[PDB]
């Protein structure tokens, strides 16, 4: 049972190597997750300088194994069942009337730490659009994630639409396509359709001079 690896507090490391329209950047994150309470506390920094995209656009890319699955839902927790070897998480994120991100990540244990190691490639962006022009508010509108089994890839899939507030009014749509497949060869829990509900709070560290994002989340699975 991979669920047994989440009965306490787990340190988290996130690493992202990114390229949007040829603008290279890297993000490092650290924090902890508590799947018993469905809680994440993370801080991310851009290690290469100024982040060339808005922090909110990276939230979904920057660990669904920390969702709180209530007792009656344990049999549907694909994410923990793939641990410790982990899973590959891939997305395409289409920003309406702008470019798209393609992401590939390994989510797995390295020793006692849960890592999320990501490659991100963004193409076809407007150099002064809402993304590369930094026209998005520093806040978040979460959206429910309808998880479906992807039995041919022995994993899961989802399609969900995130709304990013535009400065001075307006919404920028980010249409997320997601598929996850186990890294290990052992059996995993292929779930019935269900939701993940997340609540994200973005803040800043007054003492942090690097471009950064403090991120807290509640994450909960729900049936039907």
């Amino acid at each position: 049972k991979g669920e047994e690896l989440f009965t306490g507090v787990v340190p988290i490391l996130v690493e992202l190597d990114g390229d949007v329209n040829g603008h290279k950047f890297s993000v490092s994150g650290e924090g902890e997750g508590d799947a018993t309470y469905g809680k994440l506390t993370l801080k991310f920094i851009c290690t290469t300088g100024k982040l060339p995209v808005p922090w909110p656009t990276l939230v979904t890319t920057l660990v669904q194994c920390f969702s709180r699955y209530p007792d009656h839902m344990k049999r549907h927790d694909f994410f923990k069942s793939a641990m410790p070897e982990g899973y590959v998480q891939e997305r395409t994120i289409f920003f309406k009337d702008d470019g798209n991100y393609k992401t590939r990540a390994e989510v797995k244990f390295e020793g006692d730490t849960l890592v999320n190691r990501i490659e991100l490639k963004g193409i076809d962006f407007k150099e002064d659009g809402n993304i590369l022009g930094h026209k998005l508010e520093y806040n978040y509108n979460d959206h429910q994630v309808y998880i479906m089994a992807d039995k041919q890839k022995n994993g899961i899939k989802a399609n969900f639409k995130i709304r990013h507030n535009i400065e001075d009014g307006g919404v920028q749509l980010a249409d997320h396509y997601q598929q996850n497949t186990p890294i290990g060869d052992g059996p995993v829990l292929l779930p019935d359709n269900h939701y993940l509900f997340t609540e994200s709070t973005l803040s800043k560290d007054p003492n942090e001079k690097r471009d950064h994002m403090v991120l807290l989340e509640d994450v909960t699975a729900a049936g039907i």
